[PDB]
């Protein structure tokens, strides 16, 4: 038959939004295959609410039993949905194979699915993981068992700021940038032992895809091509692809937005800290907050800056980031949020928790030079008033913006006709439209 392509969906943070875009840019490239999007019902409520008539979405199980009673951890829901997901996912498949009357001929899934190469094994077919974030993090990954043979598992302490330039590319990350379940953290997590088991297997991928572009780091796009079979660039995605009543009345490049994304949260002393800075220097804003975590505003906060600011529990982020009145980003250093401040070419404010946003943060600050930290890598009042000081009103934020002028235009070019981003999505449109070996 024509091909039939599973997309398994990471149901957490913001991974199966951006899965959705490409699979929307790979069903309009190749019209006569179907498509089978496999997430959780709240994740494809969320991320379905104009599509491509050869999509359809599935509820698979979230992998909470009926009578379950949380015990509270973190990475709870994570570890219940991931035990769970190989049935969900391969019942899920059942019913849309049932439906379409086709096999599955190609399995795409996010990268943390890493029991998506032996599930693709079993079933004969292409294993095409998502990487959702960096090239930056794809590679400590990939390279996980040689980090832990250099560094050691038995901590890092006295050596937080050592380089880790016996990677390619990664000269400048230190080894306190590395995400948890490397070389620090619970090493005996599920989450580690998820993430260490992905790193070993993707090496042997049909192909890895990533919403990057290749320019971005050629010496990392070189090293990745050398260890992986296939390595595709096709982003960045959003250049392919009342807040703003508020905005219009503002001055060019005085404002200054705040957000952490979908899982992240400062510490309420943070929280204060933030409220501090923008009352005491009286600068513009919107700050998507959490409804809940209203309750660590100090008293009288948003009494005071009711004249200038917005405290919202969600913002149309990317469009606020391309509005003219914007002049800085106080981020915790996701990888999409990064790519919609270069869009807008709003220089970023990084405050990095976990995960990969330590490593994005360098990135930023270090690599790109289109952003600053924050002095001792916490929020504090007289921190965050330099901060935007440098970037609204000094010399610093003008050569940010240039330097976001000229690595967005990098960018578009990528995904410019002939660009290396447009021609790596042709050969990824040409592995999803093979049918299934005979
Ligand atoms: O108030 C908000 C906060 C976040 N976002 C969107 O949520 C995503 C955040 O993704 P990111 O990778 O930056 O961080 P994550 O949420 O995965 O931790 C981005 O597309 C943002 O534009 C948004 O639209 N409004
Ligand atoms: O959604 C998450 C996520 O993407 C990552 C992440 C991303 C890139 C990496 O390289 C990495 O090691 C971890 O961590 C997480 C940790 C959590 O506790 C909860 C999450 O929801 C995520």
């Amino acid at each position: 038959t024509n091909p039939h392509v599973a997309v398994l969906a990471f149901p957490f943070s913001t991974h199966a939004a951006p899965l959705l875009a490409v699979v929307r840019r790979l069903a309009a490239a190749a019209p006569h295959a179907v498509f089978s999007f496999f997430s959780t019902s709240q994740s494809n409520a969320s991320i379905f609410h104009t599509m491509q008539c050869n999509i359809k979405s599935y509820d698979i199980s979230d992998g909470v039993p009926e009578g379950y009673v949380f015990a509270g951890r973190p990475q709870e829901d994570i570890e219940l949905f991931t035990r769970a997901a190989p049935e969900s996912f391969r019942q899920g498949m059942v019913m849309a194979v049932a439906e379409t009357g086709r096999p599955v001929s190609c399995l795409v899934a996010d990268a943390f699915i890493w029991f998506a190469a032996d599930m693709a094994a079993e079933m004969g077919v292409a294993w095409l993981p998502f990487w959702t974030a960096g090239p930056n993090s794809l590679s400590t990954h990939v390279y996980i068992d040689e980090i832990r043979e250099k560094i050691g598992v038995s901590g890092i302490q006295g050596r937080e700021d050592e380089l880790l330039n016996f990677i390619p590319g990664m000269s400048k990350v230190r080894f306190r940038d590395l995400q948890e379940g490397i070389v620090f953290g619970n090493l005996n997590s599920l989450f580690s032992r998820m993430l260490h088991r992905m790193g070993q297997v993707l090496p042997k991928a049909t192909a890895v895809f990533i919403n990057s572009f290749e320019e971005l780091d050629d010496s990392l796009t070189n090293d990745l091509k050398s260890k992986l079979k296939t390595y595709l660039n096709i982003g960045p995605f959003n250049l392919i692809t009342g807040c703003l009543q508020w905005l219009k009345e503002r001055k060019p490049t005085s404002v200054v937005y705040i957000s952490f994304g979908t899982v992240t949260t400062p510490p309420p002393a943070e929280v204060v800290a933030l409220s501090e800075a923008l009352e005491a220097s009286r600068v513009p804003f919107i700050w998507s907050l959490r409804d809940k975590a209203r309750v660590h505003l100090p008293e009288g906060f948003l009494e005071k800056t009711r004249g200038y600011g917005m405290v919202v529990p969600w913002a149309p982020q990317a469009e606020v980031l391309a509005h003219e009145a914007v002049g800085a980003f106080v981020t915790h250093c996701g990888w999409n949020s990064l790519w919609e401040s270069v869009a807008g070419g709003v220089p970023l404010i990084c405050r990095p928790f976990f995960g990969d946003q330590r490593l994005n943060g360098r990135m930023v600050e270090d690599v790109l030079e289109i952003g600053v930290r924050i002095e001792g890598g916490v929020f504090t009042k007289s921190g965050l008033m330099s901060c935007f000081d440098q970037i609204l009103s000094q010399e610093k934020g003008k050569k940010l913006r240039e330097n976001l002028r000229a690595l967005r235009e990098t960018a578009d070019r990528a995904v410019g006709p002939k660009g290396s981003s447009t021609e790596n999505f042709i050969t990824l449109v040409d592995l999803v439209s093979k049918p299934k070996d005979v």
